[PDB]
């Protein structure tokens, strides 16, 4: 690559190592594992840029990582993009075969896999190709990532190139029939960085994120890069907290003896962390939740609200980068009691600096923002990408009418707050996973005695959203619910279903409302049972 | 596309129009169903191009064919490439799941599927999504292409693009961890039919294939060009006779009352039509099977020629067009009594025309012809895949050292004939479709109480070969066969396993050989269990 | 050249060593000079490859060929193009001055010539430029060629280059101003070679060249390509008889001894063959004579049919590869009796594999094939030359309307038997060469008194045409027919006129028969005198 230095690239390491702040000795934790400083991080992403150049792995090549969130995930964010590698992350949530399907889609090269994932891996080790080697990962000493850091030096002269080369790919299970992958530049990534940053940091008292706050995510972190907000951590160079496993009262832990005060998750995990017997004798009273799961309830957002919790609600999704919406609160509307605050901050919000977000109708006609009608939400920003990787006709429908297509329909206000109605698909949605209605009906259909097979969705709070099963049978044919619930069972025990279908929640009819054409009324169907 | 007239590009619409002969009345048969000359066959590819032009099929689009071998099938051989898109042939022995995999993968626009395949698309429908539109064939008038194709005119221009534009394309699940795309382009399809026509129809007196043959195939026909040979047929405006689904019976008398003399076969097949009752009243001295599935047994091989059957094999596969050798005898071979003759006719045979198939160990080395010596076979021919289908890591391995790397070790005599020995994997081949044992291995492993399963493949004639099982039990742990196998069989009851393994034949064994290094002696354990 | 082996070309040297097979003890036979076996071959092939690169001669180059059929002349066919040069075979028969021109013309590097040769090149030789170097041919061990090969080792690594560089360059004196400069390419030889060998390898039992022939031609070598024929041995790996000068008791004797069942000649040799005495007591039931030169005459093919010989007509010409029409018998025309079958094999034949060959007006306009409408051949194959060397209004008049023109009219029946019927032009064609009517007409208007002098050409059997002249003496002018022919003959003489004037057969008359234009009427003129 020929450099010319006054042409300026945005580069991932310019981010690390031209932030917004840098303290030498401020620290990283791993929850009761690990503690150590910015600069030793710096040295440990040097070292292990060394040790991926030893393996082997050139400027085109695709590492993937399969672990927790920790300090090691972190590292990977950093090194392999910057070495000009992508790093694939892999929904560890996902059916054992369709893990194997990303990973032999992306082609990946280097597997860095957490021990006590080794049994997904168990299953499916034999019909991978591509993968050369196998770094397993522990919380001890015996980790191979650790004894391979160790060997290396923390000196590294990082390369210059195109800004437009791919630094990070993910395969997202939005209903379709397998998992499409995503990717984006580091001109992305760091522009959604600084986007992001100008938009929330520069609030004037209330959910904003600045260089003073202490940051644990609650996210998978395998999500759409926990939603871009690692990169902006290290941008501020504030105190990092990682917990690893999500459980309730270690996270609460966590979060009093280090005084954490900015966290993101979804709303099952709020409702189970305020739900826990040891949130009861905690001070909340300096955190700052950002929901962005899905549709954070009013209910939920009052019950955080009366605790002191800064609860406000995000909205994005795995094509978008992810972030394109939040809501921020005027200080007129600080003032509101509990009610109003708790349907304000339950909206899905304004759409953040550099984001387009017009309401649409099938025609592609763009509809009035008079607050009740109701369109499918069409955007356009810095940060999104061009296209399903190795797909062609998903690509088309994704990007057409030059607009990106989101896929939800939703109301827009006159001063710009957007309300999300529903989906423009008949797709059930259990707690952070995407399951597929059609699938199921499939399944089901392939029963010994079925007529008619229709699934919708009903609402939930340990869930968010339950995927109800309606069932016709045959002539002279009686199954219990047992049995159909059980069947449906055998094909996860399989790895072909998720487990988000333990919870199916299937139930006999006999009648099924037709539309006019005869379509199944799926809306009505809901209102019915 | 720049037509320049002195440039002369070579497609298969000029196999089809600029033939080595063309009778007008000559017939095309589709056993007790249908029968219509060359020019009713002209006319309807005509037709069936104007009705795949008015659905909206460009030169980029591929249309998808899921039937039986019929008039139909020799239809979309030649109006799909001539129009310009591209003809996916689908194997439909395949489970439904990867049947679902290629489709996706090929992303084909139209789909045109038997109707007693009907209940494998029930199953797999709702995850298809580039598909818009099936066309259901039957075998009477209620035919949806049948009806398709009256509405139009007999009257169509055939565009001239460029000889390199793609025609065909069909998945090998040869061992890997999913299905592989090959693709060949007219120009390739073209100088194989010129080739092997060349190789073939120049034989003294043995083995050849004229204009004045009748021809019917018993190779499925989805299987890479069914051995090109209905292209040939085509050209030499010999009668074609098509027998649909392979009964032994209807063959037999196919065969007798159209006076059929040239067919191509795997060994299964030739097995069941000479252990039939009604094959001891015919006459089979006019009939000229090729064999050319795998490894065609001495016996069966003794066993037709007291038949006075002209049988002879043939090597291909389907990434080499398919055809890389035949087996010719010349008139010294002719005279020499059954044994030596059955011993003759049963080798892989001399290569074809433009063919190089040097033999060559791991490091790249050339080894002698020596007649002993052996070694991996390494081609180069006309006709060969370039690479496959949107992959890259396997590609290189195929294309390793600037030769096509076959799979199959064999060595090489001083007159040229060349002897499959084995394969470079411990993979195993259940009558014409292929069964990995890596994945057996692994879905055994997933059982409640296993040691060690290890997978190894022994000889059968109704078969060929069947994928021997054998498990080592966990301490105290006694479980019978019968659960193993019917675990097994579980897997293919939902559309994971294909059917070739309902013959696995599992054995319980507590002693597992091992190498030196420790790996599992396969050859060893095949001489011991 | 970049390689990228998976890019297959089609090479000449890939027609040597990819053959259909490849005997190494099957023999090269020079008549009563010379036998060697095919292993032999291959290593003078490569000795001489050496050779012509000591010489100094490049990819680019030039190398001409004069003198008789020998093995000297095959080694020629293969060496000169697998080294990337070009071969300029030399029409012997052609006048000293037309010879010069053609050289000087193709820009020979390197000159091969036959001792009794030599004097034509002696009253050339001042007037040649390019040449460099000059290699005398002996029928002894005293030939320079040979002494040439035996200098150099039999080991050679033939280079790969473009399919489309030129491989072969020869002159066709067709009626013009000077002799025009065809060429083909490595492609077009070895499609040609392929297609021609899938049209006549596969017919049932009539007029097949298969691996048990013994071939040897009688046609001149430097006749464009010789029709094809020895490339095709080559490949078929026969055995090849050279006879030398053609001379019909040696011709005979080599029939006799060497068993030759493949041949092929022009007219005038064929009744030359069939009228020596020593022609009475041979066995002509195993030969299969190809007449091509021209519209082999019912009455030689009925004298021919009672030997017991599969005499059968062929049409080619200089820039049509040549072949482009075989006669092929159908099984039930194989039973007519002798006079139908002299009717049948005498016409020109039915369309060889990949050929169009419409008939057409002067307008372009495709006229029907009912069997008595004429016009001219237009065609389209793959093996035809782009354009004459050097020239561009030739050219395109050549390759008028986008197809070649081939300058004969004929009609076309039902079944596709096509007749030709004249020529577009009022040409002479002595034996087999082609001779100019409106040069001899100028030549003899140069006489001391001529009024008008018209050429027309009248039939023969020795000679299959003759150049007869009509010429009208001037007021008081009396010259005999010896004057004329004197005058006429010491042109030729002087180099200036071929030899095939020597019969001119002029004849005094009085009255030029004109038509309303006023245009000699040279059809009534032949129906006249
Ligand atoms: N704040 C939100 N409000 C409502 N729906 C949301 C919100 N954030 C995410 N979602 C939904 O969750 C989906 C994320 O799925 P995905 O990113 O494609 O993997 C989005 O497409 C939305 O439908
Ligand atoms: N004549 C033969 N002799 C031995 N093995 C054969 C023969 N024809 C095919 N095979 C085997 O069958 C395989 C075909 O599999 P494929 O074309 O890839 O779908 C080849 O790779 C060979 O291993
Ligand atoms: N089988 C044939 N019947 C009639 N004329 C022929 C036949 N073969 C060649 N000719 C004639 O001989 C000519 C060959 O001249 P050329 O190839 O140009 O040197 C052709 O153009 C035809 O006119």
């Amino acid at each position: 690559y020929v450099n010319d230095p006054s042409n300026y690239q945005l580069l991932i390491k310019n981010l690390l190592f031209s932030p917004v702040a840098f303290n030498p000795e401020q620290e990283i934790v791993y929850a009761n594992h690990r503690r150590h400083s910015y600069k030793t991080f710096h040295d440990r992403v040097r070292q292990f840029a060394n040790a991926l150049t030893k393996m082997g792995v050139k400027k085109g090549d695709t590492v993937a990582v399969m672990d927790y969130d920790s300090h090691r995930y972190l590292e990977c964010y950093f090194a392999i993009p910057m070495i000009g590698a992508k790093l694939h992350m892999i929904n560890v949530r996902l059916s054992p075969e369709q893990i194997l399907y990303t990973i032999d889609h992306a082609e990946d090269d280097i597997i860095l896999i957490h021990e006590e994932f080794l049994p997904i891996l168990d299953q499916i080790k034999g019909r991978i190709d591509t993968v050369t080697r196998y770094v397993v990962l522990r919380d001890d000493e015996e980790c191979e990532y650790e004894r391979l850091l160790e060997q290396e030096s923390t000196e590294y002269n990082f390369p210059d190139f195109d800004e437009n080369t791919v630094a990070t790919t993910f395969y997202t299970t939005g209903t379709t029939g397998f998992p499409k992958g995503v990717f984006f530049t580091h001109r992305q990534l760091v522009l959604h960085t600084m986007g992001i940053l100008s938009t929330i940091g520069t609030n004037a008292s209330q959910g904003r994120l600045h260089q003073g706050d202490i940051y644990m995510p609650i996210t998978p972190m395998f999500h759409v890069h926990a939603w871009g907000l690692p990169y902006m951590a290290t941008m501020l160079g504030v105190k990092q907290v990682y917990p690893g496993k999500y459980v309730p009262d270690v996270l609460l832990n966590l979060i009093e003896q280090e005084k954490v005060t900015f966290s993101h998750c979804v709303p099952t995990i709020l409702h189970l962390l305020l739900s826990s017997p040891k949130s009861k004798a905690m001070d909340f009273s300096g955190w700052k939740v950002v929901i962005g799961g899905a549709a954070l309830p009013k209910a939920l957002c009052k019950s955080a609200l009366e605790r002191d919790i800064d609860v406000f609600a995000g909205y994005g999704m795995s094509e978008t980068g992810p972030i394109l919406s939040i809501v921020q609160l005027t200080p007129e509307q600080l003032e509101l009691d509990v009610d109003q605050q708790a349907e304000y901050r339950s909206k899905t919000g304004k759409k953040v600096a550099l984001v387009e977000a017009y309401i649409v109708d099938e025609d592609m006609n763009k509809l009035p923002h008079d607050g009740e009608t109701a369109g499918e939400i069409v955007v356009r920003a810095p940060w999104l990408t061009p296209n399903y990787y190795k797909d062609n006709k998903n690509s088309k429908a994704l990007w057409r009418g030059g607009y990106l297509h989101t896929g939800d329909v939703a109301h827009i206000d006159d001063e710009g707050f957007i309300k999300i109605t529903d989906r423009v698909k008949d797709m059930i949605k259990i707690s952070g996973e995407w399951v597929s209605s059609l699938e199921l009906e499939d399944i089901l259909h392939q029963h010994q005695s079925v007529s008619e097979v229709a699934v919708i969705g009903m609402p939930h709070n340990k869930w968010g959203e339950v995927p109800l099963a309606l069932v016709t049978l045959k002539e002279d044919a009686q199954v219990t619910e047992k049995e159909l619930l059980g069947f449906a069972k055998d094909f996860i025990n399989k790895g072909i279903l998720a487990r988000e279908a333990l919870l199916l929640k299937v139930k006999i009819v006999d009648e099924i409302a037709k539309t006019s054409v005869g379509k199944v009324d799926k809306k009505e169907l809901r209102k019915l049972h």
